[PDB]
């Protein structure tokens, strides 16, 4: 009811307006959200106002189980990687997210296309099995348009044991068009083998004024291109057998949002309804299918690509310049990272435990070699004062020694050491060994006592900490929390315990 | 439209009262104030009312020119020795502080009784001269008032020249049974006593005191043994020893007197705000001598010198100042067996004693703070200061605690001490400090980044010796840290301190280190 306006003088330097009631002093929200870095808002219940304060806005993961290197991955179950605006596109010929955090150009990152994999891996196990639509299998067990000029018939083929649809179109035509009409799902599949150069196009209803915009999937390497309501994606020549599977969503987003700059512009745009698939040039079609969703293609696409894309000495390279910060020299196109290098292991080992396909192992297992060598010979070992191995995330000159990252790097030499067997897993142990005892003696200088720090620069370099934001101090905790669960050290667990009182706006005692 | 109470849930956990107009959103200082640990108060002006924020308490020190050692000591002219409730009492026998922090039992702390000393050399270069009223000199300056000896039956006084030393001097009997000879002072307005005194017998010097609490008269007796304090009823006693030889006894009866109606057998005096308001006179019993009798504004230097003389005398052969009581730092630290080091203490009395020397002249004092370095040669474990940060990095321990603490201002401290004195011994007795200061200062400029919490500073490395919570510094302690820094700015032209001041600096108004 009554109160009192009054000047409130801030650390003698600016005054702002509060009010009084008696004794109690009352401070604008507006003040505190700015001065003290936090969050809050007015929460409209029915017949009750609430205004709710948070000190923090990350979550920590409610871990169900131990950790098992067959089992989710952390807290990816709820990972979105193809949502991340420095996410540029999937790949046409890859299947696998294209980075532009540190370049308009894009760029492979390895450790976004582990999480690609990871991330859907765990959906897999968490999630609802999907709805899966069938319009076309070719056998004797909703039809197609075909325009004179073109043509289509049932025909076997042996190498696949399997009726086929062979389509001929000219390029210059409609095309042949099959209709679908999918309101509720948005992943397209099908088995594609072109004779001759075309392209495979979905049209889609979508929420922008009820208009029709066109994804072409085209027989070239062309990365992405947007014109109007057209979006291209090359898929490569597709000349034998493969199953292409496209998300929509992503897939038109991506497109609509198409940059020249190092992020996507944001769009609300959705479709509403997968409306027809139209072929063109020469060639054959299977097992067409529309999806809830599509996990195991996803995860299978990155796992696939860092078999074919790792170098004989082990490693990701990393084709970008990282510029860590002023003081670190610049890390030139080629370097490795231990953050990729454990997130393709924690890929491929789930891919071999799932396959027994030992090429899945075989590459984890070499995958350890860049963690043999220090990151002035190309590998990505640091020394801490002469007496800590530790596994750079970014093999920085000075040593940056980031602490996320070297965890995620332990997470993988874990998987690949219970994985492997105790004679091919010796290597993996040994350095998973050291790098723990590394761990649990550094820790200490992450803590602020209201934080942590992302990395070791300010010792590195002389300079201020780097603090970690929030997102990166609840990964910390859920790193931690991880690694609680394989190993039995009080150490984890009382660090794991104050870094979740950080978030709630607990400080470690001054004396 | 309106204002109004709204419910405020805070981190999903706890709901408070606060209140709301549309959308703006007010919360109670009671709750930000506890809840982010900061300050303020609604403080009254002129018809007028104004609410002050503070992020923190304690100031920064406004530093007027270079650091030198021959000038003031960092803040210290700011600092408050004697009305500290873990000083127990300034020593009748050795005119120094006692401690109780760490035992109510009291123990001589050489680190305050440095600090005594420089505070007191600090002042004595900022503060105005003291007005100075002489009462008794026993010459032919006394001609003419003051006389105003009472010399009840039993008892004599006269004028005796003193060959040995130069003067006249008053001579008085009295046995210590009868009221004594007493001489009117009369002093509204210092309360500094100071007499040269010889006793032949046993003894006391006395001084009566009109004061603030409802008029009431207290008698303070500074008595010929070496009983350290006691109160009872109205009357305080000081045993200040035999003084059978010439020396010259200077007493604060503001600090006499709140110590002695303070007494206490916990490890803090009781505070009181009893004051003096009129030295009203001296009595002398027992057979001696007295002469230059005197009440002063202050008396700085004799300050100064007792707590150079007390660290002369005190000093072991290891050049060290034992601290003679248990110290246990903390879960995980071995406790310390009295007897212990501590590189504060060494710097501290260096920079006392640097200076005591560079007044005089006499190289007792330099000689000293030279023995002074030694403990910073040897590890704890062989009953020295220093410590070895990761193999790399020798430090100056504070408190030489197995394992190791790295307390960052006691090292600061143990390091201006050396600085004093390489730049006072000279080229060949300076080597050593000169050794030592250089090491010293590339350790703290590697290890600075480590106290620096992007909020804050952290007072040790506990943390990363023992795998716990991190020893966040008290503000107090940060704008120490502080006060260090921007000294150790003015004699090394690093570019790391100046940074690092002026970041230090704005945590206190409530900046941050940027997050990624
Ligand atoms: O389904 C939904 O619900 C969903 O909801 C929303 O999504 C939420 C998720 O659901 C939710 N999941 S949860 O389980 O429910 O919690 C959650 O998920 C997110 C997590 O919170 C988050 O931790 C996690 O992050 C990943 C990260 O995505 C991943 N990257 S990857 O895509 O590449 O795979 C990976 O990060 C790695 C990797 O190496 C880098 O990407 C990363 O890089 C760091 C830098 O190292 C760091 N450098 S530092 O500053 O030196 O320390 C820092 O650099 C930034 C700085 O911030 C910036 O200040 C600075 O600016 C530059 C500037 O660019 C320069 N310009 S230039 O000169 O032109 O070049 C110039 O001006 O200089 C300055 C600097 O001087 O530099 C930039 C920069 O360079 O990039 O930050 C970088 C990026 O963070 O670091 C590492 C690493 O691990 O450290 O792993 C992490 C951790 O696993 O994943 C999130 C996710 O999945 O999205 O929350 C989500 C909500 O936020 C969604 O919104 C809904 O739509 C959806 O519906
Ligand atoms: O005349 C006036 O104007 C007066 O004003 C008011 O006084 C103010 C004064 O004017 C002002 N000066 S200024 O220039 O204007 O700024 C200012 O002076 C104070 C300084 O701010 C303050 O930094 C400084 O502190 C001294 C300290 O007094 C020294 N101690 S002493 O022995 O010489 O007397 C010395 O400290 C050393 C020493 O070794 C130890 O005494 C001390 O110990 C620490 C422990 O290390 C610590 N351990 S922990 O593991 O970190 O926890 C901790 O321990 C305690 C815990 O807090 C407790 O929770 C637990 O149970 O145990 C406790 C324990 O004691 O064991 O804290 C201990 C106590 O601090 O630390 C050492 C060290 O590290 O340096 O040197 C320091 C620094 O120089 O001196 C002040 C002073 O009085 O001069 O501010 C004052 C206001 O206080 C006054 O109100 C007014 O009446 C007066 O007229
Ligand atoms: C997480 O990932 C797991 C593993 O990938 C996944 O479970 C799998 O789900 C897929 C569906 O995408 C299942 O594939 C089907 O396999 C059928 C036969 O497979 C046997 O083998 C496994 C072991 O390897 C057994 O455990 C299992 O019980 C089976 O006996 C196969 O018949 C299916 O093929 C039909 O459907 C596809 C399209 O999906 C189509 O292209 C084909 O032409 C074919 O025709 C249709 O048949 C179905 C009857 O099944 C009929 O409904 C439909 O009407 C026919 N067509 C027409 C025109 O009428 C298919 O390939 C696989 O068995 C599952 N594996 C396991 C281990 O469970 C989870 O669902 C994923 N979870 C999440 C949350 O992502
Ligand atoms: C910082 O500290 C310094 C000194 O440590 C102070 O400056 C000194 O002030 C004192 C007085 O407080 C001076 O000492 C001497 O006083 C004698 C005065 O004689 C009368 O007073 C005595 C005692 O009160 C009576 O018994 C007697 O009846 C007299 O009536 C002088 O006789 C001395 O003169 C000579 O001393 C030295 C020679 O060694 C020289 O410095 C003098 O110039 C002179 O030759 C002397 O005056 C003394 O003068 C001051 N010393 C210095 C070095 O300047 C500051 O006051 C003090 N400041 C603060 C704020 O505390
Ligand atoms: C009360 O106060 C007065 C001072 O206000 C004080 O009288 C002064 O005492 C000093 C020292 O006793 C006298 O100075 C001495 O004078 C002789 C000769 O004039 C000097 O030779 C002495 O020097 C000695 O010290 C040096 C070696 O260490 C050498 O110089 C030499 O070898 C000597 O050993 C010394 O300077 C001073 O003259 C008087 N002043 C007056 C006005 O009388 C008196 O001592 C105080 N009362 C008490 C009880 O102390
Ligand atoms: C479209 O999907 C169907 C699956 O629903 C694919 O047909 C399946 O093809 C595989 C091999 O291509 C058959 O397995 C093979 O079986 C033979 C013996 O029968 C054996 O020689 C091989 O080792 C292998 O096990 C599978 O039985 C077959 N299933 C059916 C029901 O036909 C089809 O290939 C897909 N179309 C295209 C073009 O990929
Ligand atoms: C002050 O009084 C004490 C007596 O209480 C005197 O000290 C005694 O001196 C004799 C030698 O003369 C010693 O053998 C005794 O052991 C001492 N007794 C005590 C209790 O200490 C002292 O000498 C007197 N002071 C003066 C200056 O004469
Ligand atoms: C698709 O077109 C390219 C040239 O633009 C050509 O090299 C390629 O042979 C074509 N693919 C097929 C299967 O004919
Ligand atoms: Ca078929
Ligand atoms: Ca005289």
């Amino acid at each position: 009811l009554k109160y009192e306006e009054i000047d409130c003088l801030i650390n003698d330097e600016h005054t702002i307006k509060g009010r009084r009631e008696g004794n109690e002093v009352f401070l604008p929200f507006t003040w505190v959200e700015k001065y003290f870095d936090v969050y809050g808002k007015v929460v409209q219940y029915d017949g009750y106002d609430r205004f709710e304060f948070s000190h923090s806005y990350s979550k920590v993961y409610a871990q169900r189980a131990p950790y098992h290197p067959d089992g989710v991955f952390m807290s990816f179950e709820g990972y979105n990687v193809e949502v991340r605006d420095r996410v540029k596109c999937i790949s046409g010929v890859e299947g696998v997210p294209l980075s532009t955090q540190w370049g308009p150009q894009g760029y492979f990152y390895p450790i976004q296309i582990a999480q690609y994999g990871l991330s859907h891996y765990s959906k897999n196990l968490t999630e609802k099995p999907p709805h899966i639509e069938v319009y076309e299998t070719a056998e004797d067990r909703n039809d197609w348009t075909v325009p004179k000029g073109c043509f289509m018939a049932n025909v076997a083929d042996k190498s696949r044991f399997t009726n086929v649809k062979q389509f001929i179109a000219p390029e210059t035509s409609e095309g042949v068009s099959l209709q679908l009409g999918n309101t509720k799902d948005f992943i397209i599949s099908f088995d594609l083998k072109f004779l001759t150069n075309g392209s495979v196009s979905v049209v889609l209803e979508t929420t922008e004024k009820n208009q029709l915009f066109t994804i072409h999937y085209v027989s070239n390497a062309q990365l992405i291109a947007f014109k109007e309501r057209d979006i291209y994606y090359g898929i490569g020549p597709r000349t034998s057998w493969s199953t292409v599977t496209r998300d929509l969503v992503t897939d038109l987003r991506k497109g609509v949002g198409l940059s020249n700059t190092k992020a996507v512009k944001p769009t609300k745009i959705m479709p509403k309804k997968v409306v027809r698939l139209i072929a063109k040039g020469k060639g054959f079609l299977d097992n067409i299918t529309i999806s809830t969703t599509a996990h195991m293609a996803a995860f299978f696409a990155a796992s696939d690509w860092l078999v074919r894309n790792q170098d004989e000495k082990g490693g990701w390279p990393i084709m970008v310049t990282r510029k860590l910060g002023e003081g670190f020299k610049s890390l030139e196109p080629g370097w490795y990272s231990a953050m990729a290098q454990g997130q393709a292991i924690s890929t491929l080992v789930r891919a071999y435990l799932l396959t027994k396909d030992h090429i899945f192992l075989n590459s984890a297992l070499r995958a350890t070699a860049p963690y043999k060598f220090l990151s002035e010979q190309h590998g990505v070992k640091a020394v801490f004062m002469n007496k800590h191995d530790w596994y750079e995330e970014y093999p920085t000159t000075p040593s940056s020694f980031v602490l996320n990252g070297f965890m995620y790097s332990l997470i993988g030499l874990y998987d690949l050491k219970e994985t492997a067997g105790e004679k091919l897993g010796k290597e993996a142990r040994s350095l998973y060994e050291r790098g723990m005892e590394s761990l649990k003696a550094m820790l200490p200088l992450y803590d602020t006592g209201s934080g942590t720090i992302y990395d070791l620069r300010h010792f590195m370099l002389g300079i201020a900490p780097n603090l970690a934001r929030w997102d990166f101090h609840t990964t910390h905790i859920n790193q931690l929390q991880l690694l609680s669960t394989i190993d039995e050290s009080p150490v984890f667990k009382e660090f794991v315990k104050r870094w979740k009182s950080y978030l709630k706006g607990s400080r470690a005692k001054h004396n």
